[PDB]
């Protein structure tokens, strides 16, 4: 328990610690290679943002039970590169940082799976599943979307979804012209043995050649033996995954909805506006699975393969309730992902034999800021579990969007070569941190 | 060395990890006592701060050879509490975040030494001084800055410098109303061995009360065997300090020089003028010793005394210059920072006995954000080691000053006893942890 440990008013009071460290630390270094790799990954979520969402719903002095409970930390660096020559860009996006972990690689902003030259490099995924290992691939945005996109498909821009873009943006991948195909395509090839997330409106769009040139990629899909669930009852009764019959989870059209709603910040909105009170999304519905129960079920389902797993999991919308400038809508998604790391550490503690990651892609704009704050941006004041006001600000962009930002990261972790995120690392380090502790070749 | 072990371009070429870590980090826990503690504190150095110094003075891929180099990290909190309801205050203040790490006890916003209901508590400067080790306290700022302050001063508020403005804002704690006085005052009578920074000023103001009625702080400070110097090469003279000879070195009359200048953030700053190159600040005569040169000799000096010594030393004007939105001001006070801790390092590595940690008191306002963000703050542009642009925002406030942030930020520390700084801690647990190593009771 990391919980402030009595009266916050008295000396000790706000303590996180019950006494020394060393040794639980000493026996929390294991050098064993791991049998199982869990990434969780909070799409912008840098250490701002799990500090508003323990704020608003742990209380300042409170403790996320999966997010917080690593024992393993560091900071890591996700700057990505120019393409044309090859020099540091500071603030990546979704698509670089994925690469950088999944392959090793840095890379340009909105490449997939490739390096600046445009040369495809074997993901974790891949390299785990020739190793017969079996892989997961879970997340709450479109299946398409980079983060999960990274593992399975590589592509010149992260936009070429469908064969449709992928013929006009990303020529050389297109499938008529001898590429690999679209990110859906390279999906369904690259055939994870567990896969769920939304992005359902892509695979009624056609394929222009191969063997399933004229079908849809659901057909498509279906043809090639994935068993397809669609909400939350049907993914409860998958009961196998294998390469024989892979479980394909396609729960949304686009994004899955976020589970809460709130007012969008605004220009003096702390000053000029009453504190705010995170309600239910009304478009979120219970037949559409929670992250925690796609990664309860993905474990289940991946530890039946006696060689070990590779799985990963996102949530996805932190970041963009962050663009959006919605304090709520990116708070929620955080307790979201840790009610998923909870599922991930209960697994990794009766296994004994998972490492378990969480970090983000890339920092983001949100800033906790003092309540009597005139800010130039969009800002909320919030009512927290504490009963206090916090006040969260998005000052980085005037146009709809707001900005990713450049700022280092924690990466925490728990498990068989855990050590290696302590200190000052690289997101390309976790590629070979993972590689390593899985003794892969 | 974390910096990037090749061609950041090909795979492999960003990582800052040659091999796995676990041996490595299991022999970097040290279970023993600590003989020697120093604290470093960057005013104001979040992991944005730390990021955006990085990138322009030693590359994205670079390596700070002091504060990127202490091996054990983690995250801890720094939120205050409001004076009246004890609960949090999730942006604390300069006053409040020191009592936190110097007491082990949460106050209230401008507090220095006391609790919520003004009474005050023992410092880790004061138990050390009881327990017969020798103390150092060395900043960048004005001796009765809130930083320094707080190891030697307990006053209801920050602004009582001196005898005048005490006897005003802080009547209790006025030495003619039977307080025990300004924190000028409160800082003669804690006599640490060795004390240096700037805030000459207030050392001419005469005490209203007491032996020294009538005399000037610093007539006081003569007359009560304090060695006082006043440039580097009288601070380079001294051969020792001591109880019975204390230093004491007074090298501004307010705050010393920053050491880099630059313009000012501006409107738009990153699109309507060209990016900029900091220059050193042509103001700061040669013989104004650095901070690193202040650490050094403190070290020199503190080392003397065969039981221990316990050193803090703050790099001030981060935060400082983070407030007037100057990236040059700010940066340079983050390098120089560095080179501070490098003294320390380098002491501690052939001591063997010595806890090093490197921290922050709360995070501020700077942002790294994509090279053509159009932002509603101030933004400029940078032209850094790597040869790219890089832009920094500061966009959470329309007054004249930024505004503190209340992100969780980066503390690491080096030996004895530095184990208790991974995973999520709060500031106070930082005061128990350097008392626990110091065997303190
Ligand atoms: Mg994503
Ligand atoms: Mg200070
Ligand atoms: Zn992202
Ligand atoms: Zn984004
Ligand atoms: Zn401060
Ligand atoms: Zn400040």
């Amino acid at each position: 328990n990391r919980a402030a440990q009595g009266d916050i008013t008295t000396p000790g009071g706000a303590r996180r610690l019950t006494g020394d460290q060393t040794e639980a630390l000493r026996a929390s270094l294991i050098n064993k290679p791991a049998k199982n790799v869990i990434l969780l990954i909070g799409d912008g979520m840098g250490d701002s943002e799990i500090t508003a969402a323990r704020n608003y719903a742990e209380g300042a002095g409170g403790f996320f039970k999966g997010i917080d409970a690593l024992p393993l930390t560091g900071q890591y660096t996700h700057y990505s590169l120019d393409k044309k020559t090859g020099k540091p860009d500071y603030v990546t996006d979704s698509a670089a940082s994925a690469t950088a972990w999944t392959t090793g690689v840095k890379t340009y902003n909105g490449a997939l799976g490739v390096d600046i030259h445009e040369n495809a490099h074997q993901t974790i995924l891949e390299l785990a599943k020739a190793a017969g290992l079996a892989t997961g691939n879970v997340s709450t945005a479109e299946l398409q979307d980079a983060t999960p996109a990274a593992l399975v498909a590589h592509v010149t821009s992260r936009k070429c979804y469908g064969p449709t873009v992928t013929s006009e943006k990303c020529p050389s991948n297109a499938l008529e012209k001898g590429g690999k195909g679209s990110i859906t395509e390279q999906l369904l090839n690259a055939r994870p043995d567990v896969t769920l997330g939304g992005g359902a409106k892509t695979f009624a769009e056609t394929a222009t050649a191969g063997e399933w040139q004229g079908k849809t990629l659901r057909e498509q899909a279906q043809a090639r033996g994935y068993q397809i669930v669609t909400d939350a009852a049907s993914l409860a009764a998958a009961t196998e995954a294998s390469q024989d019959k892979p479980l394909l989870g396609l729960f949304a059209d686009g994004n899955m909805p976020v589970r809460w709603e709130g007012p969008k910040a605004s220009y003096h909105g702390n000053i000029d506006k009453p504190p705010v009170t995170c309600t239910p999304n009304p478009k979120r519905d219970a037949s559409v699975p929670t992250l925690a129960q796609m990664t309860e079920k993905a474990i289940d389902l991946l530890s039946r393969n006696e060689k070990g797993f590779f799985l990963q999991v996102e949530g996805a919308s932190i970041d963009k309730q962050d663009h959006a400038a919605n304090p709520c809508g990116q708070i929620g998604e955080t307790v979201d992902l840790d009610e998923a790391v909870q599922k991930a550490l209960e697994f990794a503690r009766k296994d004994g034999n998972t490492l378990v990651i969480v970090t983000a892609d890339h920092a983001h704009a949100s800033q906790i800021i003092p309540a009597d704050s005139k800010a130039p941006g969009l800002t909320q004041a919030l009512n927290t579990h504490d009963g206090a006001v916090m006040v969260m600000s998005y000052g980085n962009s005037e146009e709809e969007s707001m900005e990713h930002t450049g700022t280092q990261l924690r990466i925490a972790a728990y498990g068989p070569h855990a050590a290696n995120v302590v200190g000052l690392t690289d997101q390309t380090d976790l590629f070979t941190t993972m590689k390593a502790a899985l003794s892969l070749k």
